[PDB]
């Protein structure tokens, strides 16, 4: 079963906010270990762990100072081995983050690199002389504010950083650095990890000519990976990322993965044309296994929009393979971002049904299975530095990083002390304990939907074909071998009706969904889904 990843569902855990088992108010590995039974009960195929490596935590894990160890705040390496072993014992695959695009400035490589222009690791990072006027070498901007270049007095040069100043980008034009990062991945592969989520996978290479980016002409759409309030979105990003050379490196990376059968990779795409880039990076079977984009991580969410996304993707390379996600640690929770103007109890069910019925892999964010709304984090409680640069137009990512509601008790049973982010009040009555034995609650809807998905080959990796189901409905067929299923979704809060584009063999009941099939006319109540066998 070495193709488990091609259609499998992965449960993303944000370590800081899952479960605190030691008592410092911050989630740790042992808590995850304690809740692997819960995770397994979701009928998901595996997990993706956000960074838990040694880090100053200035970007909370994504500024890595030691690629081959666990930060004391999350526990130890042995703790991780225990977590991995128990997870394997439950039939769960374990994937972990890899942030090889950039390191913390506290990483030994950079500490050495910054001292002078001639040291062994001087070229392991991206250094450039200032312009004659002492200004940055080009117009590249940091996503987290300011120029992408920061001056260092030691070398009298600027160093590049797409994100924080404390996150210098690695110079992938230096083969030994590439190799060092590959080795860093190999370290974790040798420990038995089942795969990697590749942080900003298209960022790896930059234009060595350091050419200026062109601006986006007024009225054209901005990039999906950043809020429009961010000046980052004022230029087309062609030279600061997504270079051709990266393809070659991807092959190398894939080669490493090939040395360990059954392992996989999912790339995070941050690009002006995310679908196209995902196709490019996941094509050939010699590069990325799969990748996800921000197309379903933004504001549009109509059935017509989904149709546009699916159509657009189907026009790309057919050998490509997508991973779909409606929520993660970087965006507003799906129940709020998409379903703010919808029923808070009904909409997450049909949304997640759509997510689970799309052709591709799935990323399911912690709490999304509870239909958790975006939390309101007060100014004085803000932790994410990305929330302190564009306030209040953009308030950062803390809203989706609030602690997991296990019980409706004190601090949601997350911690015996005050957690690093405040527990959201509204989450308490949506807690796991309050929701576990409720068959009408979103959790069990998710369980049933994923078991249902698991019982049908067509919903694993079957082909997808859009069909006419009306303007206010989303409809398509999934086909593999004997089995052809018709999937119809009502994402609206109003009853909808359509003529069936194919012939139904039998109705398929799943997760207490209600739909009326009268001959050739199908009716769907508000926020309902319909699955059917096709003759
Ligand atoms: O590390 C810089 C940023 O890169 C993004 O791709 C990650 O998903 C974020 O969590 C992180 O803050
Ligand atoms: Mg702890």
């Amino acid at each position: 079963n070495m193709m488990w990843w091609r259609g499998g569902v992965i449960y993303q855990i944000y370590p800081r906010s899952f479960l605190d088992s030691r008592g410092d108010g911050v989630g740790d590995l042992n808590g995850i270990t304690e809740k692997l039974d819960y995770v397994a009960s979701l009928n998901v195929d595996g997990i993706w762990l956000s960074p838990f490596f040694t880090s100053p935590m200035l970007d909370f894990g994504y500024d890595v100072s030691d690629y081959r160890d666990v930060d004391p705040m999350f526990g130890t390496l042995e703790d991780f081995k225990a977590l991995l072993e128990k997870a394997h014992s439950l039939g769960l695959k374990v994937m972990i983050d890899q942030v090889i695009s950039h390191t913390s400035d506290q990483h030994p490589w950079f500490q050495e690199s910054r001292q002078n222009r001639t040291n062994p690791k001087a070229d392991w990072f991206v250094w450039a002389d200032p312009k004659p006027d002492g200004t940055p070498p080009n117009n590249w901007l940091s996503i987290f504010g300011g120029s992408a270049w920061t001056f260092d007095s030691r070398r009298q040069q600027y160093y590049l950083h797409n994100f924080l100043t404390s996150q210098p980008d690695v110079n992938f034009h230096h083969p030994e650095a590439r190799q060092a990062q590959l080795d860093n991945m190999r370290f974790w592969l040798d420990l038995g990890v089942d795969g990697f989520r590749l942080n900003t996978v298209n960022f790896y290479f930059h234009d060595a000519e350091l050419r200026d980016n062109p601006p986006v002409p007024k009225g054209e759409a901005k990039t999906l990976g950043a809020p429009e309030a961010n000046p980052y979105t004022w230029q087309r990003h062609v030279y600061d990322l997504s270079r051709p050379e990266n393809l070659d490196f991807l092959k190398d990376l894939r080669a490493l993965m090939d040395e360990y059968p059954g392992t996989t990779t999912v790339g995070e795409i941050g690009d002006d044309n995310p679908l196209e880039r995902m196709a490019e990076y996941t094509a050939g079977g010699d590069k990325l296994h799969m990748a996800y984009t921000f197309d379903l991580l933004n504001m549009p969410h109509s059935a017509s929009y989904l149709r546009e996304v699916i159509e657009r993707f189907q026009r790309l390379a057919g050998d490509a393979w997508p991973c779909w996600a409606t929520s993660n640690h970087d965006v507003v929770r799906s129940a709020t971002r998409w379903g703010a103007d919808e029923d808070p109890h009904a909409y997450p069910k049909v949304m997640l049904a759509v997510l689970f019925s799309l052709r591709g892999s799935v990323c399911l964010y912690q709490g999304e299975e509870l239909g958790l709304p975006e939390a309101d984090v007060p100014f004085e409680r803000i932790q994410d530095p990305y929330g302190k640069v564009l306030w209040p137009e953009f308030k950062g990512r803390d809203g989706c990083r609030t602690p997991m509601p296990w019980t409706d008790g004190e601090q949601g049973g997350f911690s015996p002390v005050e957690p690093w982010l405040p527990m959201e009040a509204r989450h308490l009555e949506l807690a796991v304990s309050r929701q576990q034995d409720d068959p009408n609650a979103t959790l069990n809807t998710v369980r049933a939907l994923l078991a249902f998905r698991r019982s049908h080959p067509a919903l694993f990796d079957g082909d997808l074909s859009l069909v006419d189901v009306g303007d206010d409905l989303l409809g398509f067929t999934r086909q593999k071998g004997d089995e052809t299923l018709l999937c119809v979704f009502n994402l609206t809060g109003q009853e909808q009706q359509t003529t069936l584009p194919v012939e139904v063999a039998s109705d398929l009941p799943v997760a207490h969904f209600t739909a009326t099939r009268d001959g050739s006319t199908l009716t769907l109540p508000a926020y309902q889904a319909a699955f059917m066998q096709v003759a």
